[PDB]
């Protein structure tokens, strides 16, 4: 009974594209392309994509090197480094992980929970419909990932063509002539009006800045080790993992792009959303854009205080759509994807550092065989972490503490490629055709400077665990 | 024609105490009392005084280890964590010394433009004074150095006297009953009603906080390792480090303590200036603590528009004294000393390493033999980096950068210590009395917390240097 390998476009590519989209696709990228504009928008899509391409090309001249099993992703730091930031680095990476699980699977019974407070009766309490239908919906997704691989491969292209037809719902709808209710709301066709009146930024509010929407859209980009987690379920990684990775990245970032440079020209940034401000012939004057289309909402941006528009409404894309509930199925997809991708990103690494030999830390978890060619020991680990950090609930503090467990990640593997390749290292002759230790060096210097340009205090703690970990090892 | 070697008294607990010793005592101190009162004034000294206290332990125990050449104080670094560590802290050190002569020299300079733009015509320029009276000055510093050893004892002898005259007038000055120049400037003699109001604190302005407080204060308690930087110039270090820098520690704190709580006991925080505000009989009535002694500083309080006062007049203790000019002469000994101490400590690091062979980055100095038993090879280095940065002469930019390599220093050398002593490490014998791991422990993760916490930016260039140097050492 061989194990099931993998192709380039169902091992590596769709698990990347499904691990980056997320959210962000769904309630702030028109948002984003608001406060910014159109030019800033893209300045700050393809800032965040250099240094995950950076990253890219370093993971894809590591898996050219040689045969790597699924989860070795910190052999190079260890080889490279020493067997101390080796393991150190893996338990980070497969600890943030395993909290990443329970940071989408809270949102999506956000959504669930939202859509139970509209169409029936919730259950007693507020916050207790996110705990219940966490647990649940991490203990199906264990279920399916325990049954199997070829399972979780199924269910991840599920997930994919669910994003694709809730991506054609919304190309269609934005070319159908308004209706009332949606043209009240902002939405008037492609106009070439409101496209130029777009293209500079607005800045409004506390949080409307150029480093604050580039904080809140940068952590949404990254995701593209996905496909190299599981290195050991493909047919040839060093063919698979390159070609997969980087069109993941490629398509991702042109989804990013077509998606706020149309959202941006077909609604303005305030509406009222009541039907009874249509022009009255003779109504004095009028002062904005929309009046030459038929429509005054001078109260609003006199007064401030309405709440439509793609400035203020954050579910714009759900009503420019064609049929709203397939935006809902989409979210449904990008947020439950997510979950999966790391809850099988996170087991695979334990399950390599419990059977590390040079890294003894964790390797005494082992009681129970469950020789299945599938690590039954390294899921539940994953699964204990995912149920304690949903039971909490209340994530929105821990976050930046974990997505700077994974900047340390991305630093150390930059350097540990560009150290090698500089020291000349005994056995480290990458072939991958398209890489460079300068780039590499420059990947692992803006690695840190983000990481404590981002949050200063977060990145210090992010340092702290590491190296508490690495000093207790060596003593 | 043997050296001149010196004792525990004057080679060690006055050079320490005279490089402790600084403008902070003169011009800021009665300050902070009165923004933060009497009490919390003793906790900033408190824990100020805790760090280099702990450090000042550290520093003892390296000492009885064994013999040390002067300017040795990295070697425990280097043997303990690496010659490249040594190195680079090494330098990071001297470096820092010989900003540290500039930035004193510059206050000196200051102190002469004033007293010159009052007493007679200066020079045209208004910036241009503190350049060439800076430029001069070090030259003359340099000289005496220069011409020997002794020398530089006996300058050093002769501002510990003029500082301790300062001392006795101010202590004298506060013992006379107010004349009406003095009482209407703010100033009684010992009362029992001002101590109490003055025990709480009032902050005021926009740097009047308790961290704001801490961070003008705790650079100006460092400076502990004067004594040891010349260790191979003492009779028997191994008796005369500990007792002196330890001496030197104690009766600084002393006198920290004692002019807060006599200037805190003689002035109150508001006064007029102006001789027409005593009491007329039947001025209805007054608000203020003033007016049972005869003075009615009703208008500064109701307004905030007076100058002097013990919160508002930063030179009060200069009106105090018996005699006025005593106190600037107490300025010029604790400016030029701390500046003679920082230049010879610096030339005895840059002479130490310009002749270590495990540290080859800067060994190609030599030209000029110079042997007469003195660093003439390490002077001019020294000398050049402090008149490149009096050059400048705009310091207050560079501060922190350079109060953090002194950081990065009391940070490695307490790990050092700790490192060296839980790993038995083949050498690391120290039979100083009162010495413990985890004291040392405590003292080089507080120095790292400190680091960081007084400006984030800084301390992230502090380490980005020492990391340069390091890398490209190995490399
Ligand atoms: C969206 N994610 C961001 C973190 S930003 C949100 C935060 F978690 F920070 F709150 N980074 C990564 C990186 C990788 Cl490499 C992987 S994965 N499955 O390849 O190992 C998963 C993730 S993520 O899904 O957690
Ligand atoms: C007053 N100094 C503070 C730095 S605070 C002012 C700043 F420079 F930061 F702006 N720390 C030290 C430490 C030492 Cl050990 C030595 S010394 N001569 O023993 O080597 C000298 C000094 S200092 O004189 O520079
Ligand atoms: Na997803
Ligand atoms: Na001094």
């Amino acid at each position: 009974k061989e194990p099931v390998r993998f192709g380039w476009v169902k091992g590596v590519m769709i698990r990347c594209m499904l691990n980056i989209w997320g959210v962000i696709l769904y309630l702030r990228l028109p948002w984003i392309t608001a406060q910014a504009g159109i030019v800033l928008t893209w300045i700050i899509i393809l800032l965040s994509v250099t240094v995950t391409s950076i990253t890219g090309l370093s993971i894809s001249a590591i898996s050219t090197n040689g045969k790597v099993k699924s989860g070795g992703t910190y052999f190079l730091i260890s080889r490279s480094l020493g067997p101390e930031l080796g393991g150190s680095i893996g338990l980070i990476f497969a600890f943030a992980n395993a909290v990443g699980v329970a940071m989408h699977t809270v949102g999506f019974a956000a959504t669930v929970r939202d859509l139970l407070q509209e169409y029936g009766a919730p259950i007693v309490d507020p916050i207790n419909d996110i705990r219940i239908i966490g647990v649940v919906s991490v203990t199906v997704l264990l279920a399916i990932s325990l049954a199997g691989m070829e399972w979780e491969s199924k269910a991840q292209v599920l997930f994919f063509l669910v994003i694709m037809v809730s991506f054609a719902n919304y190309l269609v709808g934005t070319l159908i002539p308004p209706s009332e209710d949606k043209a009240s709301k902002g939405f008037f066709s492609y106009r070439a009006d409101i496209f130029v009146q777009n293209l500079v930024p607005d800045w409004r509010g506390p949080d409307g800045t150029f480093f604050g929407m580039f904080s809140i859209f940068f952590p949404s980009a990254t995701g593209i080790l996905a496909g190299a987690n599981i290195s050991g379920d493909l047919k040839d990684p060093a063919i698979a993992i390159p070609k997969g990775t980087l069109m993941a990245i490629f398509w991702t970032t042109i989804s990013y792009l077509a998606i706020s440079a149309t959202i941006g020209s077909c609604v303005v940034r305030d509406a009222s959303g009541v039907l009874n401000d249509t022009v009255t012939p003779g109504w004095g004057a009028c002062e904005g854009l929309a009046c030459s289309y038929g429509w005054n909402f001078t109260e609003c941006t006199q007064q401030h205080s309405c709440h439509y528009g793609l400035i203020n409404y954050y579910q714009t894309m759900s009503m420019v759509s064609g049929f709203a509930p397939l935006i809902t199925a989409g979210i449904f997809g990008a947020t439950l994807s997510s979950a999966l991708a790391c809850l099988v990103s996170a087991a695979k690494v334990f399950q390599c550092l419990c059977e590390d030999q040079l890294y003894p830390l964790i390797g005494f978890f082992g009681k129970g065989y469950g020789k299945n060619k599938e690590p039954v020991r390294g899921y539940l680990l994953a699964y204990a972490i995912a149920v304690a950090f949903i039971i909490i609930a209340e994530l929105n503090t821990i976050a930046p503490i974990i997505s700077n467990f994974f900047l340390c990640s991305y630093a150390l593997i930059n350097f540990s490629c560009f150290h090698a390749s500089i020291t000349n290292s005994p056995g480290w002759r990458p072939s991958f055709q398209y890489y460079n230790k300068w780039a590499a060096l420059f990947g692992a210097i803006i690695s840190v400077v983000i990481m404590f340009l981002l949050t200063w205090w977060a990145a210090l703690i992010a340092i702290g665990v590491v190296l508490f970990l690495l000093l207790y090892v060596i003593y």
